[PDB]
């Protein structure tokens, strides 16, 4: 079980700091965060059916926050170099394609069992049913089963930053150019990643497998947010939908 080389080091330092650095956590969020009345996303009439319905009150308020969500994600690529020096074209098409990947893990991983809420940007707490009537639907399930189960593994920001690496250069989303180089880059950080948990030595057996499991759960979710976004689009009107929310998942 090899540790990382010293290259691998100083791409782990690379992209942990990277990652850090966009994380907005300078004030840990368990103090920062402010819990989203739960007054807003609940149905006053309890017997009407739920449906495929968006809670526009709700859905009002994650868009809001959405947007320097986004950019953190872009800021956190743009950090790092093999990113780059990527054409500007497959650039775009890496972040449409990992864009909600990642938001939805640096939400997962903010799970607060004791209140069942996720942590957005670490300054908005919502619970299950707010995220789920106010625009995702069944990905919001998802998202809180999610952080459910990551919370027993302990992840550090270096393992964080790595699974978002991961998951930004996947070479199979459609259009892309660099097709050999992104997939390059990306054995370069699984490898890397690995050598990282052999590092750590986490009390647990097949913790790799079981970690790319959560790399599966989370390819499930962005996919299954780009149709959930098709949803939005007839189900809320088009003045509640930031410039860069539209630009990102068009
Ligand atoms: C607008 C609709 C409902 C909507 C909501 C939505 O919820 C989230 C998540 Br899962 C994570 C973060 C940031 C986490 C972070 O980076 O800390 C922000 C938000 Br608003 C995602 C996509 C989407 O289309």
């Amino acid at each position: 079980k090899p540790e990382p080389t010293d290259e691998e080091w100083e791409l782990i330092k690379t992209v942990t700091e990277a990652h850090v650095a966009t994380n907005a956590q300078g004030s840990h969020w368990k103090q920062k965060r402010k819990f989203l009345p739960e007054d807003i996303g609940q149905a006053p009439i309890v017997n009407a059916p739920e449906g495929g319905k968006v809670d526009l009150e709700a859905f009002s308020h994650f868009t809001k926050i959405i947007t320097p969500a986004i950019t953190r994600v872009v800021d956190f690529a743009k950090k790092l170099p093999m990113f780059c020096e990527l054409p500007c074209e497959d650039q775009i098409i890496l972040l449409k394609g990992c864009c909600m990947e990642i938001m939805s893990l640096r939400a997962a991983v903010r799970y607060d069992p004791e209140s069942e809420t996720l942590t957005l940007s670490g300054e908005m707490a919502v619970t299950r049913g707010q995220l789920k009537n106010g625009g995702l639907g069944v990905v919001s399930d998802a998202i809180f089963d999610l952080g459910m189960s990551l919370s027993s593994f302990n992840l550090d920001d270096t393992e964080v930053a790595l699974l978002q690496a991961v998951l930004l250069m996947s070479s199979d989303r459609p259009g892309l150019a660099c097709v050999e180089r992104i997939e390059k880059y990306q054995d370069s950080f699984l490898l890397a990643f690995e050598h990282y948990i052999n590092y750590r030595k986490h009390h647990v057996t097949h913790f790799w497998p079981k970690l790319l499991m959560k790399v599966t759960d989370l390819r499930m979710i962005g996919a299954c947010h780009a149709s959930r976004f098709l949803h939005m689009k007839v189900e809320c009107p088009t003045e509640l939908f930031p410039p860069l929310f539209l630009e990102v998942f068009e």
